[PDB]
Protein backbone atom coordinates (compact mmCIF):
# COMPACT_ATOMS: atom_id res chain seq x y z
CA UNK A 1 0.00 0.00 0.00
CA UNK A 2 1.25 3.26 -0.65
CA UNK A 3 2.47 5.81 1.83
CA UNK A 4 -0.11 8.54 3.14
CA UNK A 5 -0.15 12.45 3.40
CA UNK A 6 -2.93 13.87 5.21
CA UNK A 7 -3.62 17.61 4.78
CA UNK A 8 -5.73 19.54 6.94
CA UNK A 9 -8.76 22.08 6.83
CA UNK A 10 -9.60 25.52 9.28
CA UNK A 11 -9.03 24.59 13.16
CA UNK A 12 -7.68 21.44 11.25
CA UNK A 13 -4.23 20.90 13.82
CA UNK A 14 -3.40 22.23 17.11
CA UNK A 15 -1.21 25.30 17.54
CA UNK A 16 1.43 25.95 20.42
CA UNK A 17 1.79 29.16 22.06
CA UNK A 18 4.61 30.78 24.25
CA UNK A 19 4.28 34.35 25.49
CA UNK A 20 6.48 37.07 26.71
CA UNK A 21 4.02 40.32 26.43
CA UNK A 22 5.05 44.19 27.47
CA UNK A 23 1.05 44.58 28.35
CA UNK A 24 -2.35 42.80 28.31
CA UNK A 25 -6.10 43.23 27.68
CA UNK A 26 -7.31 42.98 30.98
CA UNK A 27 -5.34 41.95 34.63
CA UNK A 28 -6.76 38.12 34.23
CA UNK A 29 -4.09 37.88 30.89
CA UNK A 30 -1.01 35.83 31.16
CA UNK A 31 2.08 37.98 30.59
CA UNK A 32 4.48 35.51 30.06
CA UNK A 33 4.76 31.59 30.14
CA UNK A 34 8.43 29.59 30.88
CA UNK A 35 7.01 27.16 27.76
CA UNK A 36 4.83 26.59 24.71
CA UNK A 37 1.43 25.68 26.03
CA UNK A 38 -1.58 24.70 23.47
CA UNK A 39 -3.53 27.52 21.92
CA UNK A 40 -5.71 25.56 19.85
CA UNK A 41 -7.53 23.72 20.80
CA UNK A 42 -7.77 23.94 24.85
CA UNK A 43 -11.82 24.83 25.94
CA UNK A 44 -10.16 26.30 29.27
CA UNK A 45 -9.16 29.35 27.21
CA UNK A 46 -12.48 29.94 25.73
CA UNK A 47 -14.69 30.90 28.76
CA UNK A 48 -15.99 34.08 28.69
CA UNK A 49 -14.15 35.72 31.46
CA UNK A 50 -10.32 34.58 29.26
CA UNK A 51 -11.38 34.17 25.75
CA UNK A 52 -10.16 38.49 25.11
CA UNK A 53 -7.12 37.20 26.37
CA UNK A 54 -6.98 33.95 24.26
CA UNK A 55 -7.92 36.71 21.03
CA UNK A 56 -5.37 38.49 21.86
CA UNK A 57 -2.81 35.74 21.29
CA UNK A 58 -4.05 34.02 18.74
CA UNK A 59 -4.75 37.41 16.34
CA UNK A 60 -2.80 37.73 13.22
CA UNK A 61 -1.65 41.65 13.46
CA UNK A 62 -1.89 42.83 9.55
CA UNK A 63 0.96 45.65 8.50
CA UNK A 64 -0.44 47.46 5.67
CA UNK A 65 3.39 48.46 4.59
CA UNK A 66 4.88 44.94 4.41
CA UNK A 67 1.62 43.65 2.88
CA UNK A 68 2.17 40.56 5.62
CA UNK A 69 0.84 39.54 8.84
CA UNK A 70 2.95 39.28 11.98
CA UNK A 71 2.28 37.79 15.92
CA UNK A 72 1.81 40.16 18.38
CA UNK A 73 4.33 41.33 20.05
CA UNK A 74 6.02 39.01 22.48
CA UNK A 75 3.72 35.91 21.02
CA UNK A 76 5.34 33.00 19.48
CA UNK A 77 3.05 30.61 17.87
CA UNK A 78 4.38 27.35 16.26
CA UNK A 79 2.61 24.33 15.01
CA UNK A 80 3.39 20.83 16.73
CA UNK A 81 3.27 17.76 14.94
CA UNK A 82 4.87 17.94 11.86
CA UNK A 83 5.27 14.30 10.36
CA UNK A 84 3.30 12.89 12.97
CA UNK A 85 -0.45 12.25 13.32
CA UNK A 86 -1.53 13.15 16.81
CA UNK A 87 -2.10 16.64 16.37
CA UNK A 88 -4.65 16.34 13.74
CA UNK A 89 -6.27 13.18 15.06
CA UNK A 90 -7.40 15.42 18.21
CA UNK A 91 -7.55 19.09 18.11
CA UNK A 92 -7.85 19.05 21.87
CA UNK A 93 -4.76 16.99 23.15
CA UNK A 94 -7.13 15.91 26.51
CA UNK A 95 -7.91 13.48 23.43
CA UNK A 96 -12.06 14.76 23.81
CA UNK A 97 -14.77 13.68 21.35
CA UNK A 98 -15.06 17.25 20.76
CA UNK A 99 -11.75 17.76 19.04
CA UNK A 100 -11.82 14.27 17.39
CA UNK A 101 -10.87 14.62 13.60
CA UNK A 102 -8.38 12.84 11.28
CA UNK A 103 -8.66 10.31 14.01
CA UNK A 104 -11.12 7.82 13.22
CA UNK A 105 -9.80 7.45 9.42
CA UNK A 106 -6.17 7.18 11.34
CA UNK A 107 -7.95 4.29 13.01
CA UNK A 108 -9.12 2.87 9.81
CA UNK A 109 -5.51 2.94 7.84
CA UNK A 110 -3.68 1.54 11.16
CA UNK A 111 -6.18 -1.11 10.76
CA UNK A 112 -5.03 -1.84 7.22
CA UNK A 113 -1.23 -1.78 7.84
CA UNK A 114 -0.22 2.07 8.63
CA UNK A 115 2.03 3.10 11.09
CA UNK A 116 1.75 6.62 12.56
CA UNK A 117 4.30 8.77 11.63
CA UNK A 118 6.14 6.50 8.95
CA UNK A 119 3.88 5.54 6.19
CA UNK A 120 0.78 7.47 7.27
CA UNK A 121 1.93 11.42 7.86
CA UNK A 122 0.25 14.64 8.76
CA UNK A 123 1.06 17.73 7.46
CA UNK A 124 -0.32 20.05 10.11
CA UNK A 125 0.02 24.37 9.19
CA UNK A 126 -0.83 27.62 10.60
CA UNK A 127 -4.19 27.29 9.06
CA UNK A 128 -4.64 31.34 10.22
CA UNK A 129 -2.34 32.10 7.27
CA UNK A 130 -2.61 31.69 3.22
CA UNK A 131 0.14 29.72 0.97
CA UNK A 132 1.88 32.91 0.60
CA UNK A 133 3.24 33.12 4.37
CA UNK A 134 3.74 29.65 4.31
CA UNK A 135 6.33 28.71 2.16
CA UNK A 136 8.38 27.10 4.58
CA UNK A 137 5.81 24.17 4.91
CA UNK A 138 5.57 23.94 1.34
CA UNK A 139 9.26 23.07 1.17
CA UNK A 140 8.77 20.71 4.29
CA UNK A 141 6.09 19.01 2.60
CA UNK A 142 8.13 18.33 -0.48
CA UNK A 143 10.78 16.99 1.35
CA UNK A 144 8.93 14.64 3.39
CA UNK A 145 7.22 13.18 0.10
CA UNK A 146 10.32 12.30 -1.33
CA UNK A 147 11.20 10.80 2.20
CA UNK A 148 8.33 8.68 2.21
CA UNK A 149 8.33 8.07 -1.70
CA UNK A 150 12.28 6.30 -0.90
CA UNK A 151 11.78 5.04 2.69
CA UNK A 152 8.07 2.88 1.24
CA UNK A 153 8.75 1.91 -1.97
CA UNK A 154 6.15 4.15 -4.23
CA UNK A 155 4.23 7.53 -4.75
CA UNK A 156 2.31 8.86 -2.11
CA UNK A 157 -1.16 9.43 -1.73
CA UNK A 158 -2.44 12.99 -0.75
CA UNK A 159 -5.54 13.14 1.28
CA UNK A 160 -6.68 16.65 2.09
CA UNK A 161 -9.91 18.09 3.80
CA UNK A 162 -11.45 21.26 3.32
CA UNK A 163 -9.23 24.35 2.76
CA UNK A 164 -6.23 21.93 3.29
CA UNK A 165 -7.61 20.84 -0.67
CA UNK A 166 -6.97 24.65 -1.83
CA UNK A 167 -3.01 24.23 -0.01
CA UNK A 168 -2.81 20.98 -2.35
CA UNK A 169 -3.41 22.21 -5.52
CA UNK A 170 -1.30 25.61 -4.30
CA UNK A 171 1.21 23.07 -4.22
CA UNK A 172 0.63 20.96 -6.66
CA UNK A 173 0.19 23.70 -9.07
CA UNK A 174 3.91 24.81 -8.32
CA UNK A 175 5.89 21.69 -8.52
CA UNK A 176 6.75 20.89 -12.35
CA UNK A 177 5.12 17.90 -13.97
CA UNK A 178 8.04 15.59 -13.86
CA UNK A 179 8.10 15.76 -10.73
CA UNK A 180 4.27 14.79 -10.00
CA UNK A 181 4.74 11.84 -12.53
CA UNK A 182 7.65 10.38 -10.00
CA UNK A 183 6.51 11.38 -6.84
CA UNK A 184 1.97 11.50 -6.33
CA UNK A 185 0.20 8.20 -6.87
CA UNK A 186 -2.86 10.00 -6.34
CA UNK A 187 -5.05 13.04 -4.09
CA UNK A 188 -7.99 11.91 -2.72
CA UNK A 189 -10.46 15.46 -2.44
CA UNK A 190 -12.70 15.67 0.73
CA UNK A 191 -14.93 18.70 0.78
CA UNK A 192 -12.48 21.25 -1.30
CA UNK A 193 -14.10 24.49 -1.54
CA UNK A 194 -13.07 25.34 -5.19
CA UNK A 195 -13.85 28.81 -6.01
CA UNK A 196 -14.70 29.88 -2.56
CA UNK A 197 -17.86 29.39 0.09
CA UNK A 198 -20.86 31.44 0.24
CA UNK A 199 -20.57 31.29 4.01
CA UNK A 200 -17.30 33.56 4.57
CA UNK A 201 -19.12 36.34 4.02
CA UNK A 202 -21.11 35.85 7.10
CA UNK A 203 -18.11 35.25 8.98
CA UNK A 204 -17.02 38.33 8.15
CA UNK A 205 -20.28 40.37 8.79
CA UNK A 206 -20.92 38.80 12.04
CA UNK A 207 -19.11 35.89 13.22
CA UNK A 208 -19.71 31.94 12.82
CA UNK A 209 -19.31 29.99 16.34
CA UNK A 210 -21.70 27.01 14.94
CA UNK A 211 -18.51 24.87 14.93
CA UNK A 212 -17.21 26.70 19.14
CA UNK A 213 -20.31 27.41 20.52
CA UNK A 214 -19.09 28.45 24.17
CA UNK A 215 -17.87 31.67 22.19
CA UNK A 216 -19.80 34.60 20.61
CA UNK A 217 -20.22 35.18 17.45
CA UNK A 218 -19.02 38.95 17.74
CA UNK A 219 -15.73 37.62 19.99
CA UNK A 220 -14.78 34.98 17.32
CA UNK A 221 -15.27 37.12 14.45
CA UNK A 222 -12.15 39.15 15.90
CA UNK A 223 -10.03 36.00 15.44
CA UNK A 224 -11.68 34.66 11.99
CA UNK A 225 -11.26 38.59 10.46
CA UNK A 226 -7.38 38.15 11.39
CA UNK A 227 -7.13 35.28 9.84
CA UNK A 228 -5.54 35.50 5.80
CA UNK A 229 -7.83 32.08 5.17
CA UNK A 230 -10.63 33.45 5.64
CA UNK A 231 -10.63 36.51 2.90
CA UNK A 232 -8.58 33.95 0.71
CA UNK A 233 -11.69 31.25 0.77
CA UNK A 234 -14.18 34.32 -0.42
CA UNK A 235 -16.40 33.47 -3.39
CA UNK A 236 -14.53 33.70 -7.20
CA UNK A 237 -15.82 34.60 -10.33
CA UNK A 238 -14.38 31.03 -11.80
CA UNK A 239 -17.06 28.96 -9.97
CA UNK A 240 -19.21 32.07 -9.35
CA UNK A 241 -21.48 34.30 -11.58
CA UNK A 242 -19.98 38.38 -11.17
CA UNK A 243 -23.88 39.51 -10.69
CA UNK A 244 -24.65 36.46 -8.27
CA UNK A 245 -25.61 38.87 -4.57
CA UNK A 246 -24.16 37.53 -1.70
CA UNK A 247 -25.41 39.93 1.18
CA UNK A 248 -28.61 42.08 0.12
CA UNK A 249 -28.93 45.04 2.55
CA UNK A 250 -32.00 47.74 2.14
CA UNK A 251 -29.89 49.86 0.48
CA UNK A 252 -27.09 48.35 -1.41
CA UNK A 253 -26.08 44.65 -2.45
CA UNK A 254 -22.62 43.29 -2.68
CA UNK A 255 -21.71 40.49 -5.24
CA UNK A 256 -18.19 39.23 -5.54
CA UNK A 257 -17.31 42.36 -7.51
CA UNK A 258 -17.83 44.57 -4.46
CA UNK A 259 -15.32 43.09 -1.97
CA UNK A 260 -13.59 46.12 -1.03
CA UNK A 261 -16.94 47.97 -0.57
CA UNK A 262 -17.81 44.76 1.67
CA UNK A 263 -14.95 45.47 3.70
CA UNK A 264 -15.30 49.54 4.19
CA UNK A 265 -18.70 48.76 5.16
CA UNK A 266 -18.39 46.24 8.07
CA UNK A 267 -15.25 48.00 9.62
CA UNK A 268 -12.49 45.87 8.38
CA UNK A 269 -10.49 47.47 5.93
CA UNK A 270 -7.42 45.28 6.29
CA UNK A 271 -9.24 42.63 4.81
CA UNK A 272 -9.47 43.96 1.73
CA UNK A 273 -6.05 44.43 1.75
CA UNK A 274 -5.82 40.32 2.52
CA UNK A 275 -8.24 39.65 -0.19
CA UNK A 276 -6.12 40.86 -2.65
CA UNK A 277 -2.86 39.40 -0.72
CA UNK A 278 -4.22 36.12 -2.00
CA UNK A 279 -7.00 35.99 -5.00
CA UNK A 280 -4.51 34.91 -7.49
CA UNK A 281 -2.22 32.64 -5.27
CA UNK A 282 -4.38 29.78 -6.78
CA UNK A 283 -4.39 29.44 -10.90
CA UNK A 284 -7.95 29.68 -11.48
CA UNK A 285 -8.52 26.89 -14.84
CA UNK A 286 -4.86 24.95 -13.86
CA UNK A 287 -5.66 21.43 -12.71
CA UNK A 288 -3.36 19.72 -10.52
CA UNK A 289 -1.87 17.17 -13.24
CA UNK A 290 -2.22 14.26 -10.86
CA UNK A 291 -5.04 11.63 -10.45
CA UNK A 292 -7.80 13.29 -8.86
CA UNK A 293 -10.48 11.52 -6.49
CA UNK A 294 -13.27 14.39 -5.88
CA UNK A 295 -15.31 13.53 -3.14
CA UNK A 296 -18.41 16.06 -2.42
CA UNK A 297 -21.06 16.22 -0.10
CA UNK A 298 -24.63 16.58 -1.22
CA UNK A 299 -28.40 16.86 -0.11
CA UNK A 300 -27.17 19.20 2.84
CA UNK A 301 -28.65 22.85 3.38
CA UNK A 302 -25.87 25.17 2.44
CA UNK A 303 -25.62 28.98 3.05
CA UNK A 304 -26.14 30.55 -0.42
CA UNK A 305 -26.48 34.20 0.22
CA UNK A 306 -27.94 36.21 3.17
CA UNK A 307 -30.03 39.33 4.03
CA UNK A 308 -28.74 42.18 6.83
CA UNK A 309 -31.01 44.75 7.57
CA UNK A 310 -27.89 46.49 8.54
CA UNK A 311 -24.28 46.05 9.73
CA UNK A 312 -24.20 44.33 12.52
CA UNK A 313 -27.35 42.70 12.36
CA UNK A 314 -27.59 39.99 15.38
CA UNK A 315 -29.43 37.63 12.79
CA UNK A 316 -29.23 37.59 9.38
CA UNK A 317 -31.82 35.87 7.14
CA UNK A 318 -30.45 32.88 5.16
CA UNK A 319 -30.76 31.33 1.54
CA UNK A 320 -29.52 27.86 1.42
CA UNK A 321 -29.27 25.94 -1.39
CA UNK A 322 -27.12 22.21 -2.37
CA UNK A 323 -23.97 21.22 -0.86
CA UNK A 324 -22.86 19.73 2.14
CA UNK A 325 -23.45 22.33 4.81
CA UNK A 326 -20.48 24.26 4.16
CA UNK A 327 -19.15 24.11 0.75
CA UNK A 328 -21.57 24.91 -1.77
CA UNK A 329 -22.36 22.27 -4.64
CA UNK A 330 -20.96 24.72 -7.31
CA UNK A 331 -17.47 24.05 -6.18
CA UNK A 332 -17.76 20.07 -7.61
CA UNK A 333 -18.24 21.34 -11.10
CA UNK A 334 -14.50 23.12 -11.30
CA UNK A 335 -13.25 19.19 -10.52
CA UNK A 336 -15.39 18.67 -14.33
CA UNK A 337 -13.83 21.61 -15.60
CA UNK A 338 -10.45 19.71 -15.08
CA UNK A 339 -11.02 16.54 -16.94
CA UNK A 340 -10.31 18.09 -20.19
CA UNK A 341 -7.36 20.20 -18.61
CA UNK A 342 -5.14 16.99 -17.10
CA UNK A 343 -4.54 13.86 -18.98
CA UNK A 344 -4.59 12.26 -15.75
CA UNK A 345 -7.59 10.50 -14.90
CA UNK A 346 -10.23 12.64 -12.55
CA UNK A 347 -13.02 10.92 -11.09
CA UNK A 348 -15.99 12.65 -9.66
CA UNK A 349 -17.80 11.20 -6.30
CA UNK A 350 -21.07 12.04 -4.49
CA UNK A 351 -22.05 11.65 -1.43
CA UNK A 352 -25.64 12.46 -0.94
CA UNK A 353 -26.09 13.07 2.68
CA UNK A 354 -22.57 13.80 3.99
CA UNK A 355 -21.96 16.57 6.19
CA UNK A 356 -18.82 18.76 5.49
CA UNK A 357 -17.08 17.69 8.92
CA UNK A 358 -18.88 13.86 9.06
CA UNK A 359 -17.62 13.12 5.95
CA UNK A 360 -14.38 12.24 7.93
CA UNK A 361 -15.38 9.24 9.60
CA UNK A 362 -18.17 7.71 7.56
CA UNK A 363 -17.99 4.71 6.42
CA UNK A 364 -18.66 5.60 3.09
CA UNK A 365 -15.76 7.82 2.64
CA UNK A 366 -13.44 5.22 4.42
CA UNK A 367 -14.90 2.20 2.11
CA UNK A 368 -13.72 4.65 -0.81
CA UNK A 369 -10.12 5.08 0.38
CA UNK A 370 -9.71 1.74 1.08
CA UNK A 371 -10.18 0.99 -2.75
CA UNK A 372 -7.96 3.85 -3.75
CA UNK A 373 -4.70 2.79 -1.36
CA UNK A 374 -5.23 -1.20 -1.50
CA UNK A 375 -6.65 -1.41 -4.70
CA UNK A 376 -9.04 -4.43 -4.15
C1 LIG B 1 5.66 46.91 9.42
O1 LIG B 1 6.61 46.39 8.52
C2 LIG B 1 7.64 47.32 8.29
C3 LIG B 1 8.49 46.86 7.10
O2 LIG B 1 8.54 45.46 7.05
C4 LIG B 1 8.46 47.48 9.57
O3 LIG B 1 9.41 48.50 9.37
C5 LIG B 1 7.58 47.85 10.76
O4 LIG B 1 8.29 47.58 11.95
C6 LIG B 1 6.28 47.05 10.79
N1 LIG B 1 5.28 47.66 11.64
C7 LIG B 1 4.99 47.21 12.86
C8 LIG B 1 3.91 47.96 13.60
O5 LIG B 1 5.56 46.26 13.39
C1 LIG C 1 -11.82 37.25 -11.97
O1 LIG C 1 -11.42 37.70 -10.70
C2 LIG C 1 -10.11 38.26 -10.67
C3 LIG C 1 -9.85 38.81 -9.26
O2 LIG C 1 -10.05 37.81 -8.29
C4 LIG C 1 -9.94 39.37 -11.71
O3 LIG C 1 -8.59 39.75 -11.77
C5 LIG C 1 -10.43 38.96 -13.10
O4 LIG C 1 -10.53 40.11 -13.89
C6 LIG C 1 -11.82 38.38 -12.97
N1 LIG C 1 -12.39 37.88 -14.21
C7 LIG C 1 -13.55 38.29 -14.73
C8 LIG C 1 -14.36 39.37 -14.05
O5 LIG C 1 -13.97 37.81 -15.78
C1 LIG D 1 -29.62 43.27 -5.90
O1 LIG D 1 -29.94 44.62 -6.19
C2 LIG D 1 -30.31 44.78 -7.54
C3 LIG D 1 -30.37 46.29 -7.81
O2 LIG D 1 -30.06 46.69 -9.12
C4 LIG D 1 -31.63 44.00 -7.72
O3 LIG D 1 -32.17 44.08 -9.03
C5 LIG D 1 -31.47 42.52 -7.36
O4 LIG D 1 -32.74 41.92 -7.38
C6 LIG D 1 -30.87 42.37 -5.97
N1 LIG D 1 -30.54 41.01 -5.49
C7 LIG D 1 -31.07 39.84 -5.90
C8 LIG D 1 -30.56 38.60 -5.21
O5 LIG D 1 -31.92 39.69 -6.79
C1 LIG E 1 -22.38 8.58 5.44
O1 LIG E 1 -22.31 9.14 4.14
C2 LIG E 1 -23.35 8.71 3.29
C3 LIG E 1 -23.15 9.25 1.87
O2 LIG E 1 -22.02 8.65 1.28
C4 LIG E 1 -24.69 9.15 3.85
O3 LIG E 1 -25.70 8.54 3.09
C5 LIG E 1 -24.88 8.75 5.32
O4 LIG E 1 -25.94 9.48 5.88
C6 LIG E 1 -23.64 9.04 6.15
N1 LIG E 1 -23.72 8.39 7.45
C7 LIG E 1 -23.75 9.05 8.61
C8 LIG E 1 -23.83 8.21 9.85
O5 LIG E 1 -23.71 10.28 8.71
Amino acid sequence: HPPVVLVPGDLGNQLEAKLDKPTVVHYLCSKKTESYFTIWLNLELLLPVIIDCWIDNIRLVYNKTSRATQFPDGVDVRVPGFGKTFSLEFLDPSKSSVGSYFHTMVESLVGWGYTRGEDVRGAPYDWRRAPNENGPYFLALREMIEEMYQLYGGPVVLVAHSMGNMYTLYFLQRQPQAWKDKYIRAFVSLGAPWGGVAKTLRVLASGDNNRIPVIGPLKIREQQRSAVSTSWLLPYNYTWSPEKVFVQTPTINYTLRDYRKFFQDIGFEDGWLMRQDTEGLVEATMPPGVQLHCLYGTGVPTPDSFYYESFPDRDPKICFGDGDGTVNLKSALQCQAWQSRQEHQVLLQELPGSEHIEMLANATTLAYLKRVLLGP
